[PDB]
């Protein structure tokens, strides 16, 4: 179908004020025309913004839609009818909050993207890593610490829903895993490049993966046409998986000087996710997680925010990103928040939005409303490039969201 | 027996002229005389030519016996005896279009080659491959996608014989695979380098096999005095086989200048197929062609013709093939059609000739009719050396066939 | 319930061995330990009821309808474990002989029952047994 | 499509002599019409028999598609495509001899029913019994005898072509055996029920299987509304055999006249198969049979014209049965002309008609000529209730075979 807005002050992410006196013609779920001279409309619905803000779909680089509570080995052990189930209100909750498309880190695999695409269950659009690869031991290994090793999983063949990741250890494994992943509909591959706070027996700072690995896996994405996501924090381990050729770094909360140039240098992505820090800090006990993990919060929650202050002085590209479990998941939004602590409105803005893109290799068709892009549109109470707080809560100030040319939300009308 | 050919004319693919009035003694297969000046054998049954035609067996360089439905996938679950048996009549059809021998891509096995060669059953002589080596998810890799993997084959100590391929992963993989194919009798070696338009998942532009896997399987086909053929369609899934070491490049239908020119300097040879991709398209959906499989086709429909020049333009040896499925594996004598409109009716001839005899390493005993040769011999209704329709169809104008020497097939008389 | 096609290599019932597909409607057993064993398991998981199926069916790849499904061995082992939980068992059957055999190895329902003779039936009236009938899946069937 | 069978001699093998001036119309496969009165059918290809004998298709009951040679336990490790490409001939050699039936007693399965059945080959119609189950050690266990026990069959979950049974132990194991057999299409099922002299390691008067095992086997083809047949030898073998529900006994040498009374008494049927011991005595030791098998032929050959005066002066019900092995299935028809050396011509023919067809469960549809049953019926050049010798040889004597109303030869004219 078609539609038209008007009326309303345009946000285009690469221009640090709102373009005035614009209109939009969306067709067949893509942007069709935007000029500053009014539209030929024959047969487009009208939309007027009276002065309010339309802005480009926000995009998530870090989610994980199966991560339906805060003990993640146990989520690992439930049923897949219920992890199902509890995901789909949860993929719809990010909707609402503004997020047409996110990348799933770990986790949901193509049947999830496909049952999004065929309008079964509503969400934002989804780029899906499948399981994230971890070595044995290693931050998504979900076994806990005794005097013997169970496997990794009771069938290997068949895929549990609710499992975040799965071990492989040596080349051959690796490739093999990786090989089976973008077999069974993965976009992108995660990997664990250092220890982890969710998981049991992990510390922070330790590697993940030998070089060898990480080359291996490096390629294969690769030679597929796709790229690797590599969750780690420390400089050394940030600084080898960027050498091994992995494209976007996960958390890297530790990361110095020397690392943020070296990551500016290769062309790399970093995404913060801070607000998961808070979160865990703020109702992981609460919530069952592990006093193992929790013991791990506080080694990594310090150096948060001032690892963006690093990243901007290094001019290193950031995406947006949150990562966030269990009831915390209502939280995304503050992420926001958080950032415009440190970095200009515009800033986080261009973060959530033509970074992502870029990040997704969907430059010009996401994070940015011009001709021949996705049509994943929003209207907001107020106006971003000046203040994030519009953005913030379960979209009350978003009073409108379109994803591919559909309206999932309206309150204008 | 013993035969004679005489009053035709001699084709012989490096000269540009039919030659006249020239006998020739067949004994034993081998062909023993061939001269001006008439030689006596009294013994010998004589064949009065009538001035036609007298050229040497034709060979197609990339088949598939077992094809024996467009659904490949679907004819790996099908009983034995019925892939075997369905098998024949494409057998017997395709000597009776003159191809006196076949390069199989993947799928027949010594087993096949020996049922020929005892006279079990009438074909083509086979040079085999047995299965074709994949990755996982790669061309030769029939599992479908869902979220579990199911193992490559039911049983994998023994192939069925509608498999075209097998799954390997790995150097010790790839390896132990090549070891057990040429110990079961292989001919020489197939590899998938790329994605496929007759693959259930995998994209066209995706590679197939680290460099580190392609060469390992190389130097295993090399160690036993055999090659590598490989499957593949874009420049760099080209390039890196041919600096792997593989020997001839199937389809190749994205090649470029500068891919080109690599190839014919190391020596290597294209066997495009471009009869396939009419067929796919024309009568491939309707006759059961998986709809997935179908998206893949337009990929290198277009290219096909223009490689051709890019090729010859390079210098660049190429050898005859079809590479039919189904119900379509009658289209086989159609490649001469396209590529005489592209190419030179001699050159269209000499590729199925003297240079797919080169790619066997056959030369001087296949594609040419000169003393100490097999007695591969047709007799032609018509001039191919100035048309090339006179091969097309079911042999309606080809009808005196002669492999090993012995008649198959004879209208003469 | 034996999804698997016809040709010449039975694959194996379970790709997954531990894992259950959430689309799976059925679980091949076959012999008393065999049986007892998946009765306990489906139990354990919570089951509220056992359902066998004690004759061939219309939906599925290579079984006719006349066929028996199971021994009496195999019946009455699974009938004594659904039992032992102070549940029972349901039997999918078409013939009178596939219904009896069944009745009288202690199943507590039928399913379906289209092709009962009177004779049976009062079989089943006797041992206090149901039936289950399900005729309009028949009509869609069709 | 219908004929017209006219001027002939009708065999009807339940009267003794020679219908006179009769007409038999064919029309799809079927006998439509038998009778004195000409017929009057408008467009029926008429044939004319010119005074030769109009008899049904011949029944065997015993045959193995797949023994192409000798050396059974050999056969089984031969490739699928051999064994299946062999099998060829030898089906068409068995519908030249004029047996438009016959049942496989152990090997060829469902594929080669319906390769039969789609007219892929041309054969005799089949019901297979799929693999025989025998028990370890058994009479259909191919094993030698050593120090160690092999697995019975490399590859559990794949059917080989050249298998003439399959090992099993326990009733547990034996039920799904059998269950298994008859998902693949089995038309009936074979058990080893005794030593044998064809194999390795057992016996001829020792006992196979236990009859708890026997009998749940026989409750499970009974399940499925089909019977059993057993290989079995000796007097208690056999009784044991008919006690635990089984239908057909195969060979029966060595069987007393308690043990026929027994049988007569239960209502089964004997399967004689004198003809492949002569073989055995013959060409075996010639045609590559193991040594350690022909040292048993002489515990069964003399036995055998005895046993059927046995089996006739008790009642007994005897199908037609050959049993042959590689180039001895030549000598199928010679099985006629021993058994008249003791029973009538009259006596024979029924066996391989009416008794045949009552074993099958094909009353009134095979066997016999009459309106409905199988188009099936023979040409023959003689009167084989005078003398059965117009039946030897290769057909020489049969110049007409229609089998489901089609010609496969006819030299009529
Ligand atoms: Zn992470
Ligand atoms: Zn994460
Ligand atoms: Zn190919
Ligand atoms: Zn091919
Ligand atoms: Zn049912
Ligand atoms: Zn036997
Ligand atoms: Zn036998």
């Amino acid at each position: 179908t078609t539609f038209l807005f008007r009326n309303g002050a345009l946000l285009d992410p690469d221009h640090p004020d709102l373009l005035q006196g614009f209109e939009i013609l969306i067709e067949d779920g893509f942007i069709r025309e935007v000029s500053d001279k009014p539209i030929k409309s024959s047969n487009a619905h009208v939309i007027d913004v009276k002065g309010k803000t339309i802005m480009p779909g926000l995009i998530d680089l870090h989610v994980h839609v199966v991560a339906i509570e805060f003990n993640l080995p146990r989520v690992a052990t439930l049923p897949n009818v219920l992890v199902t189930l509890r995901a789909v209100p949860i993929m719809r909750a990010m909707l609402r909050r503004g997020f047409t498309t996110v990348r799933d880190a770990g986790g949901a695999g193509y049947p999830f993207k496909q049952a999004v695409e065929s309008g079964l269950v509503e969400g934002p659009r989804l780029f899906v890593s499948g399981r994230a690869l971890s070595q044995t031991g290693g931050h998504a290994d979900p076994r806990a610490r005794s005097d013997y090793m169970p496997p990794d999983s009771p069938c290997g063949c068949c895929v549990r829903v609710g499992a975040l990741g799965r071990v492989a250890d040596g080349v051959d494994e690796v490739r093999r895993a990786v090989r089976e992943e973008l077999q069974m509909g993965a976009d992108q591959i995660k990997i664990m490049a250092s220890g982890g706070v969710a998981s049991p027996t992990d510390p922070v700072g330790v590697f993940g993966y030998s070089e060898d690995e990480i080359r291996a896996i490096v390629a294969e994405a690769q030679g597929r046409g796709t790229y690797v996501l590599a969750h780690a924090y420390t400089p050394a381990a940030i600084a080898r998986a960027v050498r091994c050729g992995v494209r976007t770094i996960e958390h890297g909360n530790l990361i110095d000087d020397e690392t943020a140039r070296l990551v500016a240098e290769h062309g790399a992505y970093v995404v913060p996710t801070l607000v998961t820090y808070d979160a865990l800090a703020s109702e992981g006990e609460k919530y069952g997680l592990p006093p193992e993990s929790i013991a791990k919060i506080a080694d990594v929650h310090g150096a948060g925010l001032h690892s963006i202050e690093i990243m901007k002085r290094a001019g290193v590209k950031m995406g947006f990103g949150t990562d966030l479990l269990g009831e915390a998941q209502r939280l995304q939004s503050d992420e926001f928040r958080i950032l415009a602590e440190v970095l200009s409105p515009a800033e986080v803005i261009a973060s959530a939005t033509i970074v992502s893109a870029e990040v997704l290799g969907m430059q010009d068709k996401l994070g940015r409303i011009v001709p021949g892009a996705h049509a994943d549109v929003l209207v907001v109470d107020g106006n971003p490039l000046k203040s994030v707080d519009c953005l913030l809560g379960q979209g009350e100030h978003i009073p409108l969201v379109m994803k591919d040319g559909r309206l999932f939300v309206n309150e204008l009308e």
